[PDB]
């Protein structure tokens, strides 16, 4: 019930959820805790979202990142967004990028959920 | 007048400033038009910032890039921080990085100063 870009996503992997983004779980993160923060309004350049929407993409982007850095036992963080095709965007949605860093650094819908799940509990 | 971790920031190569954050230009640029957005107080990890920073920080940050895009004649944007030592943070301030982007893609002070003020033009 989720929009990124022309697909849904299924609650099941949505980790948290504010009165203007969301974040959510990656089928093929690059690092283990490489997860997404995302406008819930699917605009596709960075330059589209009002300044309401675009406080809140990083206050929330913020908080993930303390979160799996601390779940994923990581010691720094990695953040970036891809704002445009010739930037590497694939999804014409914006989107952060939120990856736990270490020093020297697929997967079924359900394990997928499982790990939202334990994300949902730092939020509590 | 800036300070950007242990260093001090002339304000000829800054070229915007607020309440909370500030942009300037690279000795580097890694690209034309590659250049830096930083809270005005120094912390060192992007989770030491207060929420107003924070939406500060990339409101700061979304115009910013919607200038150098242009002046640079780019047609995407890559944005990104650089958030510990793990993630190849090499200043200890918070600074997010902006670089505009095209298909297929060291100076002066004076050459820095130089193009500051162009991009002071397009806000004011
Ligand atoms: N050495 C290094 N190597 C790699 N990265 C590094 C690095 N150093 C720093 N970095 C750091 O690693 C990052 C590089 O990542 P990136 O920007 O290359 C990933 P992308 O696929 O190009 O992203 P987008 O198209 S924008 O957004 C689409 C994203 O949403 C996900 N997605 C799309 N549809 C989905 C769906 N239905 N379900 C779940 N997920 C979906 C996709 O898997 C994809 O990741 C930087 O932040 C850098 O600082
Ligand atoms: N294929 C690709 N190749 C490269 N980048 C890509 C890419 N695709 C996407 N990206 C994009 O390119 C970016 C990669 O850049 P990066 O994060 O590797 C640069 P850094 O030097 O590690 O930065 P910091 O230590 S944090 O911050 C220090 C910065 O402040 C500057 N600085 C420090 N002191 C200064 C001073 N006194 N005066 C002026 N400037 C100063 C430094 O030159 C430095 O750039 C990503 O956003 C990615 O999406």
């Amino acid at each position: 019930s989720f929009r990124f870009g022309q697909h849904l996503i299924k609650p099941s992997v949505v980790f948290l959820k504010t009165e203007l983004s969301f974040a959510l779980v990656n089928r093929k993160p690059v690092v283990p805790g490489h997860v997404l923060v995302c406008p819930l309004r699917p605009v596709e350049r960075f330059h589209d979202l009002r300044p309401d929407e675009v406080a809140d993409l990083f206050q929330t982007t913020q908080r993930v990142g303390t979160v799996v850095e601390k779940h994923f036992h990581g010691t720094s963080l990695t953040f970036s967004m891809q704002d445009g095709p010739e930037a590497g965007q694939t999804v014409k949605h914006v989107n952060v990028h939120v990856l736990p860093r270490k020093a020297g650094d697929w997967r079924s819908e359900e394990e997928m959920a499982a790990e939202a799940a334990a994300l949902r509990v730092y939020f509590q």
